[PDB]
C-alpha cells in the first residue's frame, strides 16, 4: 500500500511506505480523531518477537540480515530470554536502538540531526550517587562551554518493575517554583509540585525567581536521593533585547541545555525508565512557552507595559506584540553569549528538508502536525502548509507516570 | 467509549458521549492519523432521512409523537415513490444550522444558531441564482454590521443536474501570470481567473478586480456575471502608526462568502449553498497578504519597516506579520466592519465548546484548524485537547465543476 502527503506551498508530494512498518496504535479510529490529546513488567511472552523484530531492523541497517551474524544474535537473545527472562543489548545495539528512537519521535522538529547523539551507557550504574556522577558528566558534556551536543544517558532497564531507575526531575535543569500563602507563585508555575517534593525531602530552597532545582535520583528501585548539581556546571544565559535597553532589567534568565529526564526508551522490548537526553533550544521553548504561557512566568503584560502598548483592547494585538520582542531577545541573548540556540524558522526548514530525505531513504516519516508547528507565526513556517502522517515505530520514547504517583517507599 | 479532554491552561475536563453518534469516517486508523491531511439510490436513502428526522423532532421534544411518525411515513412513502424527497422549510432551517454546528474546523460557531437561511429551491435559471446571490449579499452586507447568511438552491438530483457556484468565494481578486514570470493579483485563483475568461470575462488586468460570478444552473453552461459594485464592501488597509502602509495599495473585501460546498442534509445534496459569516483578521492579513503562495507582502513591509532581513534569527517577518494584522484589524473596524481578532474568537470558541459539551455532550474539532496561524500558543484553544469526528448534516469539500463538467 501507499499513502501520499502533499506540501500545498509548493505542491511536492511525497509516498509513505513506511508507515507499514508500524505495529503500536495510535489512540485514532475510523470514527474519530485523537491527533490533539496530549496523551492517548512484561513477559517472555510477548518479548522474544520484540527481541526479533528489533534485531531484524538491526541487521538490516548494518547490511547483514540473514548472515550467520544475524542468526547466532536471535539464537543468542532466545536463550538469555527462556533462561533468564530478559536480555541485554550490545553496545552497537544500545547505540543504534538510542538514535533510532530519536529518529522515530514524530513530535520532533529537530530530528535532521538524530544520526549525532551521543549516546553515554550507564547500565553499569547501581547507586543514585553513581546516577549523579553519569549525570553531571553529561552536562558538561552536552554544555560543551555553550557549544552544544546531543546526548543520552542510558542508566539500568527495568527488570520486575520494583527496581526502576528514575530521574525524578521532568528536565536535568529546570527553576523552581513556590506556591505564596497570597496565590501568587515565586518562580516557574509548571515546577510547583516538583519543588514542594524536593522541599520535603529535604532541599533546603533559597526561594528566589530562578534557583536551580537539584537532581532527585532513584536507583534500584530505593528511595530517591538529593543531589546539587555543581553551579559552575549550569550554563544560564541573562536575558537583553538589543534595542530595549529596560529588557534586562526585568531580571529573567535561561539555563542553555534543555535536558528532558522523564521518559521512557523502549528498545527491542527493553525498558529504559532513566535515559536523560539533551539537545539544544528552538528560541520559542522559552520565548513563547516558558515565557508567556499564562501558566508559566507569564511576563507578556509587564513586556507589554513597558513597550507602552495600547493594552485595553485584544485587537490591538498588545499581546502578539510583546511575544515577538520577548522572542527576538531570547535569540539575541544566546547567540550574542554564544550558547546554541535555533529560532523556529531554521529549525522547520531544516525539518522539511530533513523530512523529504526521510521519505525518500526510509519510505517515510512520522510526524505529529499539532506539535511540529512553532507556537507562534505558524503559517508563516513551511511546516504549516505540509501535510504530515502520525504512526508509532520501535525503538521509542514513551510517556511514563511521575514515579511519586507509583513509588512503594522503602523509609 | 466515553471520551475525556483535557485542556492544559486550565485543568478543565469535558467528557464526550456526542462522538458515540458519529456516522462518517476520519481517514485515521489505530495505525495512522491523518489530522494534517487537508482532505482524507433508494436503500441509503432512507436511514439518511430517518436519522436526521430523529434528531430533528428530538430536538423540538416531539421525539416518538403522532407527527414525527407520520413525518417519518410520509417521507418513506415519498423515498419508496419519488426515489428522493423533499424537506419542510423547518427541516431545512434546522439541517443548516446544524451543518455549521457540525463543521468541526469553524472556530465561528459560537453563532451557529443564529443563521439567516435563504430557500433558493424555487430557482431554475443563473440569472435567478444572481438575483439570490446578490440578495444574499446585500442582507449578509448589511452596511459593514455583518449577519452570518446561506442560500440554498435545487438539491442533486441524478447528478446531471446540478446547481454549482464555480467561485470558491461569492468575492474574491483576480490573479493572472504576467510573462514576466511572476503573479499579478491573487496567486490562488489564477486558474479561475482563466476561466472566467476562456468563458469569455473581460479582465481589467488589475490586481484587486472583483471576480465576477460564475454560474451554474441544472447542470448547463455556466455564465458569467458581475455584482454590482456597491453590494462589494471593500476596506482600505491603513496602519495607526504607519502612514507609508496606505501607499502599499491594499484593501480587501468584507464578506467571506464560501461558495464551493457541498451541503448534506438527511441524506440529502445541495452541491449550491453559498454562505458567509465575517472574517476573523489572521485569514486576510496572516494568510491572504503572507502566505508565499498569495500576496506574499512579508518581505516589501520588511523593508519599509527597514528591520534587519539579514538573519532569520531577528524575526522580522514576525515583526512584519503582526503590524500587518494590526492595520487589518484596525482598518476594518474604524470602517465599521464586522471582523474579530483571533484572541476574542478563541475565547469565544472555548466558551461555545463549554456550552456543547454542557447541552449537547460534546463538539467535533479540529485543532489543526482551530488554532489561529499565528501566535498559536497564547491564543486558549492550543491548550485545549479536542476530538474530531464527523456529524451529519455537514458541509462536505466536492470537486471543482470544471474537472466534472459535461459541457
Ligand atoms: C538537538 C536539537 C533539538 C531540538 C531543536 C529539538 C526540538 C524539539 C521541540 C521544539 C520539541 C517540542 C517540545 C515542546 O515544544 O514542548 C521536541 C520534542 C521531542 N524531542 Fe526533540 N529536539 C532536539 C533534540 C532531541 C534529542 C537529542 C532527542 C532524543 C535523543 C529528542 C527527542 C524528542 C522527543 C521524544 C520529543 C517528544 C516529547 C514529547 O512527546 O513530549 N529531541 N523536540
Ligand atoms: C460568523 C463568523 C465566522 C467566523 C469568524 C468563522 C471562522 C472560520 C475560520 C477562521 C475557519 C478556518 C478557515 C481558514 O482558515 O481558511 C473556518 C472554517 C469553516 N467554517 Fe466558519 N466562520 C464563521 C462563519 C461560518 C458560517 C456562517 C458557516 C456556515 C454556515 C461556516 C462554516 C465553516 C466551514 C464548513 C469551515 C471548514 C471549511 C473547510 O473545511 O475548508 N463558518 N471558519
Ligand atoms: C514532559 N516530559 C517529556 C519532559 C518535558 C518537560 C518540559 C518540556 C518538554 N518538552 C518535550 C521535549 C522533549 C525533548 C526535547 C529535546 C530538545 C528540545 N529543545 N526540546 C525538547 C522538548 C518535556
Ligand atoms: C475550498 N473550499 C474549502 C472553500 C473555501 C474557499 C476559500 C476559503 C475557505 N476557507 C474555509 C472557510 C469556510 C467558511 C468560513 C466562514 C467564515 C470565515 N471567516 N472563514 C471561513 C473559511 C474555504
Ligand atoms: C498541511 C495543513 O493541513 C494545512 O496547511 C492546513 C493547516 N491548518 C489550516 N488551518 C486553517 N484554519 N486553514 C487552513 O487552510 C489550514 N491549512
Ligand atoms: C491540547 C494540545 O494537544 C497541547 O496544548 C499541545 C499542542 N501542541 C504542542 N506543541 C508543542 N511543541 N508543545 C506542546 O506542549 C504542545 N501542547
Ligand atoms: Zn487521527
Amino acid at each position: 500500500r501507499f499513502l501520499k502527503v502533499k506540501n500545498w506551498e509548493t505542491d511536492v508530494v511525497l509516498t509513505d511506505t513506511l508507515h507499514l512498518k508500524s505495529t503500536l496504535e495510535t489512540g485514532c479510529t475510523e470514527h474519530i480523531c485523537m491527533g490533539s490529546i496530549m496523551l492517548p513488567v512484561r513477559t517472555k511472552d510477548q518479548l522474544f518477537p520484540l527481541a526479533k523484530e528489533f534485531l531484524d531492523q538491526y541487521y538490516s541497517s548494518i547490511k547483514r540480515f540473514g548472515s550467520k551474524a544475524h542468526m547466532d544474535r536471535l539464537e543468542e537473545v532466545n536463550k538469555e530470554i527462556e533462561s533468564t527472562s530478559t536480555y541485554q543489548l550490545k553496545d552497537t545495539e544500545l547505540i543504534y536502538g538510542a538514535k533510532h528512537a530519536w529518529r522515530n519521535a514524530s513530535r520532533c522538529v529537530g530530528r535532521i540531526q538524530w544520526s549525532k547523539l551521543q549516546v553515554f551507557d550507564a547500565r553499569d550504574c547501581t547507586t543514585a550517587h553513581g546516577m549523579f556522577n553519569y549525570i553531571c558528566n553529561h552536562v558538561k558534556y552536552a554544555t560543551n562551554k555553550g557549544n552544544l551536543r546531543s546526548a543520552i544517558t542510558i542508566f539500568p532497564q527495568r527488570t520486575d518493575g520494583k527496581h526502576d531507575f528514575r530521574v525524578w526531575n521532568s528536565q536535568l535543569i529546570r527553576y523552581a517554583g513556590y506556591k505564596q500563602p497570597d496565590g501568587s507563585t515565586l518562580g516557574d508555575p509548571a515546577n510547583v509540585q516538583f519543588t514542594e517534593i524536593c522541599i520535603q525531602q529535604g532541599w533546603k530552597a533559597p526561594r528566589g525567581r530562578f534557583d536551580v532545582l537539584p537532581l532527585l535520583l532513584q536507583a534500584n528501585g530505593n528511595d530517591p536521593e538529593l543531589f546539587q548539581i555543581p553551579p559552575e556546571l549550569v550554563l544560564e544565559v541573562p536575558i537583553r533585547h538589543p534595542k530595549f535597553d529596560w529588557f534586562k532589567d526585568l531580571g529573567l534568565k535561561w539555563y542553555g541545555l534543555p535536558a528532558v529526564s522523564n521518559m521512557l526508551l523502549e528498545i527491542g522490548g527493553l525498558e529504559f525508565s532513566a535515559c536523560p537526553f539533551s539537545g539544544w533550544y528552538m528560541g520559542t521553548e522559552i520565548g513563547v512557552r516558558d515565557y508567556c504561557d499564562n501558566s508559566r512566568y507569564n511576563i507578556l503584560e509587564e513586556v507589554a507595559k513597558k513597550m507602552d502598548l495600547d493594552m485595553r483592547k485584544t485587537s490591538s494585538l498588545w499581546k502578539d506584540q510583546a511575544l515577538v520582542e520577548i522572542n527576538i531577545a531570547v535569540l539575541y541573548s544566546f547567540q550574542s553569549d554564544k550558547v546554541t540556540i535555533v529560532d523556529h524558522h531554521s529549525a522547520t526548514e531544516s525539518f522539511i528538508k530533513h523530512m523529504e530525505n526521510e521519505y525518500r531513504c526510509r519510505g517515510g516519516c512520522p510526524a505529529d502536525w499539532v506539535w511540529i508547528v512553532p507556537p507562534m507565526s505558524g503559517s508563516i513556517t513551511p511546516v504549516f502548509h505540509q501535510e504530515m502522517l502520525n504512526y508509532r515505530l520501535t525503538p521509542s520514547f514513551e510517556y511514563q507516570p511521575d514515579p511519586w504517583n507509583t513509588h512503594v517507599w522503602k523509609g
